[PDB]
This record gives C-alpha cells, structure tokens and sequence, in this order.
C-alpha cells in the first residue's frame, strides 16, 4: 500500500538520537570545521544521504587513511560556522530541520523580529551552501524558497551578498539568483559598492542589464576615481597633493564613505584627521558616514567620528539610526549574560554600547 | 504543525538502499546464520533501533579489527528456534527502512495451488520465525504486528499447527499474552490427545492445559497404563518388548494408536518393523480423527508412506476438516521445495518425494 508514518517516525527518532550521541553508536568518521572544532558521524549515513560524501569517503578510503575531513578544504568559497553544518546534519540523519540556537540566527536588537537581520540571512546563506555543496536539493529548494521570501525585506547592502552566494551555487539556485539580479538592478547601487561586492562577471551583467532597460547608470569622475584608488592604497599623502588641485572635494566624491567602508582604520583616521569632508554627508544610497560604520562594526572609526560632530540621531530611507544598524549587525551571542562562548571579535558590542551611549547623551 | 511525510520517505528509500547494498556503504559486521550464510549490517543502525543488538555489541567490542572484523552468531543469541534467512531478512529490512518487506514466494507459501496461503504451515513458519526475531531483537512494533496477524488467522489453522504456535507463544514470554491465552483456549477447546500434548509441549504447558480442561468440566479421560507401556516401548524402538507386550492379550495396537504413535513420533525402522508385524489396522482413525496414512503425511517420510500403501493403506480417505494425505502433504511441504530449481539452497527432499508418490497414486483410482 502507501506509508506507515508511525515507523518512519520510528526510525527518525532513533537517527536522531544517533546523531546527538554519535559516539554512543559507533561513530567512525569526523568533519572538522575551519575554527577548529569538529563533528563525530558515520560514513555510511553520510555516503547514501549525500552523493558529495560518497565521493570524497571512496577517494579517502583509496589513500588507506578513524577518517577526517577538512570543511575548509572541500566547500572552499565561504566560511560557514558550525551550527549551520549540526542543521544540515540533523536533517541528514533524521529528515528533521532542526532550528538553530538562540543568537545565532539573531541579532542584537530585541526590537527586530530576526527574519531579514543580517545574522538570519548569514545562518540561511550559510545552510544554503552547504546543501548544494553537499548536494542535497530538498534542502536547497527550501532554504531558496526562505530566502525568496525574506529578499524583500531584507536591505540592499545584505541582498548583494545574497546575490553573491546565490552566484556561488550556479545554476542551483536560478530563481533566487535572478531575484537578487533583478532588486539590484532596480535600485540605485553604487558602482563602486558593486565592484567591491560582487565579482566582475556579476557587475558587467548587471550594468548590462541597467543599461538595456534604460536606468540611470552614471559614469564615475575621473578625478573621484583617481582619490578613491589614492585612499585604497593607503597613501594619505596622494589624496592631499590630489586635493591641492582642487579639481575634486571629499563631499562629492564621499571620500570619507569609502574610507570608512573599505579602506584600512588607519587611513580613515588620518582623513579624518584633516578635517576637509562633511562628517555628517550622505551618499547616493542616503547613508551618512556614521551609518557605514555601524555597518562596519569598527570601534575606532565610530569613536573618532562622534570626537568630530557626527550626529547619531539622523535615520536612513528606510527609517534606521546607526544605533539600530549596529544592533542588526551584530549577533545576540556578543550581548547576552558575558559567558565565553567563542567570544569572536567584541567589535561589535563595543559599538553597540559606544551609540547606546551616544543615545542617552 | 504535521510530520513532514516527504523526508521520512526518503529516508527510508536511502536506509533501504543501504541494505539492499550493505558493502557499497562500508558495512563492519557479519550476521551469520545457523546453516552458513551470512548477512552483512551496520553496527550502527541495529544498535539504534534493537536495544538487545546495543547491549550484545557493547559486550562484543570489549574483546575485539581489519577489514570488517566484527561477526554475531545467530545460532549462539537466538539459540531457541532456529530462524531461517528470509525472515531475517525481513527483520533487517524493517530495521533499517522501518517498512515490511514480503519474502520470496516459497518460504511462506506451500505446495497446493488450491491454497491461499493464509493458513497453512509455511505462512505460519515464517510468521513464528519473524515473530521471535522481533521478541529476541526487543522491536515492540513488528511484535504487536506479527501477533496480530497470527491472532487473525488461528481461528482458520490445523489444530497440530496450533500446537507449534503455542510453543512458540510461551517461548515469546509475556509479549504475546493475546496470542498465548487464545492458542491455550483453543486447544483445550478442542480434543488433543495427551500424548500429542505432552511430546509437542513443555511440561508446564501440558499440566496447565490438563487443569483448565479439568477444571473446564471437559472430559480427561486416564491414560491407559498398558497403553503408556505400549508407548514407551515404542519410543525406545523395542519392538521385542512390543511383541512382548501384545503376547499378553491385554492390549491392541488399534486401542492404543500405537501405527499413528510410531508413525509421528518414532524412528522409521521402529515403524516399519511394526507394520510388518501386520499386527494393527492400517486404516484406523485416531481420536483426534486421523488415519496413520495422514500421520505420515504429516510427519513427511516417503518410506512409512510407501510402506502404508504396500500394507492397504486407503488414500482417498480425509481427515475432520476435509483433507486427504495428498492435500496434507502439499500444505506441509515449502514450494520451493518442489520448484523447477534444485540448486536454490538444497533443502530436504522426501516432501516433494511425498506429494509425488501420493499424486502417483492418486493417478491410480
Ligand atoms: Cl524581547
Ligand atoms: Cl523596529
Ligand atoms: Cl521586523
Ligand atoms: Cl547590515
Ligand atoms: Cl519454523
Ligand atoms: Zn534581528
Ligand atoms: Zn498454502
């Protein structure tokens, strides 16, 4: 006849308990991530659930190699953590999507639902990639679907590392890829954020794309081009015998944007240091120099600003302070009851408490 | 909100076709049967699923380390009924996907083409076998299953086959308490000789079905001592201290079944010397209501049967239910057995020998 659910439940819940003690049943083989932990799990779970581990477990065991397998070898293009690769697993082992752990998946802000917050997206981008990686394509199909349906809320700065994930998984993911082509096309990106966003194939197709439907797609100043490559080089001397001509100010071209976005802490310092830029100037996409770092989540470069007049209670478009874009670009592990917990970079939450302060002020 | 149905199943097809192809992902252990065979498993997957497979392999690891170096007995662990392949098979299918695999037509189908194979002895043999699997691997779910497709199907089974399921329930301890009072009802129901009770049951099962049927108001009658020591000298192959016996004039071979007694339970020289003691009615009908033509039908044993016929046996007599040693000799026997492939597992053949030597003369009416 058709199913019996009451097995298949069976079974899953036996896999599961496998999969939460697999040492308890034999574990012989181990998946080490590129921070340094790693995950005990069978050989043959993994090589009939995925064709990726059968393959590279045949090519081990030709080498009479107990076994390990370096994730930071096999999926190369992007760093991926570790309870992105316990989901994929647990759905491996007992056909369950298992959530991730509270801070993960979520930001900072207890006023954000954690759906299109930057930690969220990181988690799904992250699950994504392993299961085309991993060849696994109900999973790919659902997590694109996830996606699919938060790309509209999410912000554009976070939908262009969609579109560069979504670019990464090829042909596997056409209908989140072609979304993510399509918002960017129709906002107003700059080209300077696509270049140092998204790999060359991606901006000539886009800009392709913007001209064939008749956007605006400006050209950039020779001369802002030329003070742009003299910060990129860290050479604050170039910028100011580029300056000495006059020929371009630091307000149109948004030196200070791009010195806070890309350029070393150092170099901004030290433009900074000049004082010949509006702090509190916005760029093409309505962010001011202070939203960009929040964005970048560099102590330093929010400090020096607030010693030089930047207001913190200016907004974007879309209605967000710098204190709310660091709150969503931080994740709830880095500002919750200070255990140890891996700790990364305090960055931050140093940030987060430096405009929570800012904010009583 | 719901179990997702799509990922369960695909699980399953994945874990079936681990099974189907164990060494393609790296199986480590061997189950080797009682005959020979082996089947190859995970350590993993039986040790989730069967608890009793956890704690035999976390014992079995202390000792032992190559290339797939870890091997179970199932003769040592089973040890109480021996088990064939196919049903194990089964028992691992169900272990590994969580859905029941029906074995080749053969093992629980027998030789008469006019049988549904419902009722008749090969269906219940596997259905016991993959019963005691489940009880001795601890799966309480293939256990209530089995039960229950035993339980349906009692009610329509030969009484002598009852016999077998009992046995097997009071094997099964207190996991089959719905099958066991239902077999202990219906064979004190029914009039089963004490002899057949007490060669086909333990003694505790003999003295509880004795007392219920006593206590029952159903008639115990005594058992005849001459008889007993007709008996006796039979199961012993005397048949000096048989002769010895009926020189007494106090017994009757016809009074005693001692033909139907030496037919089912006896050596086959022992029975032949008594039916060529021409001493005893070969067409006699036992109080269970069977001629000695089914006995050795039943017991499968083409030397008494061409020794009956050559002594007068009459074999288009049938039993209470309606079946003659022909049809009795085919529900008894595998189909395998009498397949056009010899070489599919060479198993005994005086069954098929049987079902053609009475269907030889059958031809002959
Ligand atoms: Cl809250
Ligand atoms: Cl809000
Ligand atoms: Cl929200
Ligand atoms: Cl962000
Ligand atoms: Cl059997
Ligand atoms: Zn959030
Ligand atoms: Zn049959």
């Amino acid at each position: 006849t058709g199913p019996d659910v009451s097995a298949l439940q069976l079974l899953s819940n036996s896999f599961e308990s496998v999969f939460d003690s697999p040492d308890d049943f034999y574990s012989d083989a181990k998946l080490v991530l590129s921070d340094g932990r790693e995950v005990s799990f069978h050989r043959c779970v993994l090589s009939a659930r995925s064709s990726f581990f059968k393959s590279a477990l045949a090519a081990a065991k030709k080498e009479k190699d107990a076994v390990k397998l370096e994730l930071k070898e096999i999926a190369k293009d992007y760093e991926v953590g570790f309870d992105s690769v316990v989901t994929v697993l647990a759905y491996v082992y007992s056909s369950r999507v298992r959530p991730p752990p509270k801070g993960v998946s979520e930001c900072a802000d207890e006023n954000c639902c954690h759906v299109a917050c930057r930690p969220a997206v990181d988690f799904m981008l992250e699950v994504l990639y392993l299961a085309f990686i991993f060849k696994i394509p109900e999973l790919i199909t659902l997590y694109q679907r996830h996606l699919l349906d938060v790309v509209d809320k999410v912000v554009i700065e976070d939908t262009l590392v969609i579109l560069k994930l979504a670019n990464i998984c090829g042909k596997a993911c056409m209908k989140l890829l072609d979304r993510c082509k399509e918002i960017i096309v129709k906002s107003n990106v700059d080209m300077v954020s696509l270049e140092k966003s998204l790999p060359e194939e991606l901006v000539k197709e886009i800009i392709d794309r913007r001209k064939e439907l008749g956007l605006e797609v400006p050209k950039v100043k020779k001369h802002v081009s030329n003070v742009h490559k003299a910060l990129d080089s860290d050479d604050i001397e170039l910028v100011k015998l580029l300056l000495k001509e006059d020929h371009t100010n630091l307000d149109d071209a948004c030196a200070l944007h791009f010195a806070v976005a890309y350029c070393n802490v150092k170099t901004a310092t030290d433009l900074l240091k000049l004082d010949l830029a509006d702090v509190n100037h916005r760029n093409p996409r309505g962010y001011t120099v202070l939203h960009v770092a929040a964005m970048r989540k560099e102590p330093q470069l929010i400090l020096s600003l607030l010693e030089k007049g930047a207001s913190a209670s200016e907004a974007t478009l879309e209605g967000r302070t710098a204190l709310m874009i660091a709150k969503q670009a931080t994740m709830a592990v880095e500002c919750n009851n200070i255990p140890e917990q891996c700790k990364h970079s305090l960055k931050g939450r140093l940030c987060v408490e430096i405009l929570e302060q800012e904010d009583k002020r």
